[PDB]
């Protein structure tokens, strides 16, 4: 059959709208390979993406979060826009080079399987579940301790990926959106597609949510 990820309850005094997110830089190696590699080590994803410090945050991140910037006419070199209002982060950032985490949960509002589709520039990893996110009502402490992933989009040559999960309605899914851009265009599209549905949808609006970090499975 397929995957059957494992999720979390709680009173809904408890819950909160939208994902937390927290934004780190990214550095060239110099400013006019300009880009720094080190996005592909396989230590970055776990704990190299912190080494060069954050810069900003945000919480209630809900709705519209994908984006697609091709418009940039300068490679190597730090350019200046802004992240879909989804965000509430209302300061510019340098897009050309960046890692995000995004983090939170994800409610189904059926029962049924689920489909994502990620599409990629430069890198995007999807962590999915309690036992690969990370712990029902302890994200803080766990975020770094995800497993396998779900999938791993990465550009120019594994740009495109996708995944299937059989979810229920009741449950609040532990779901952690890895994101960096080296050099120039950048796109994060996560996209799905609900139970018995063709067209894909990109917005998240009453899917995504946090609970209170107490702990103890909720
Ligand atoms: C080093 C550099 O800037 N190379 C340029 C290409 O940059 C890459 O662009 C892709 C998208 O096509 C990715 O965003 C990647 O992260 C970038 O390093 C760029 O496409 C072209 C367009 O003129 O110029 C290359 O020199
Ligand atoms: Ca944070
Ligand atoms: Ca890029
Ligand atoms: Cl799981």
């Amino acid at each position: 059959h397929y995957p059957r990820p494992e999720g979390c309850s709680s009173p809904p005094n408890a819950v909160s709208v939208g994902l937390h997110m927290d934004l780190y830089n990214y550095p060239y190696l110099y400013v006019k390979q300009c880009w720094n590699p080190e996005y592909q080590d396989p230590n970055f994803p776990r704990y190299g993406y912190k080494k060069y410090g954050s810069f900003g945050s945000s919480d209630h991140v809900n709705g519209k979060i994908s984006w697609d910037h091709n418009e940039f006419k300068e490679g190597c070199k730090p350019i200046m826009a802004r992240l879909p209002t989804a965000y509430n982060y209302p300061a510019k950032i340098t897009f050309s080079n960046f890692t995000m985490v995004l983090s939170g949960y994800f409610k189904p509002k059926s029962t049924g399987l689920y489909k994502f589709e990620i599409h990629a520039d430069d890198f995007i990893l999807f962590n999915f579940g309690s036992k690969n996110a990370f712990e029902c009502c302890n994200r803080e402490e766990s975020i770094d301790n995800f497993g396998p992933y779900v999938a791993y989009a990465m550009w120019p040559n594994e740009a495109d990926q996708e995944l299937e999960v059989y979810l229920f309605e009741d449950s609040y899914y532990p779901i952690r959106l890895f994101y960096n851009n080296r050099d120039y265009h950048s796109k994060f599209m996560v996209g799905f597609y609900p139970p018995n549905t063709e067209e894909i949808t990109y917005d998240f609006d009453g899917y995504l949510y946090m609970l209170d970090d107490t702990g103890n499975e909720c």
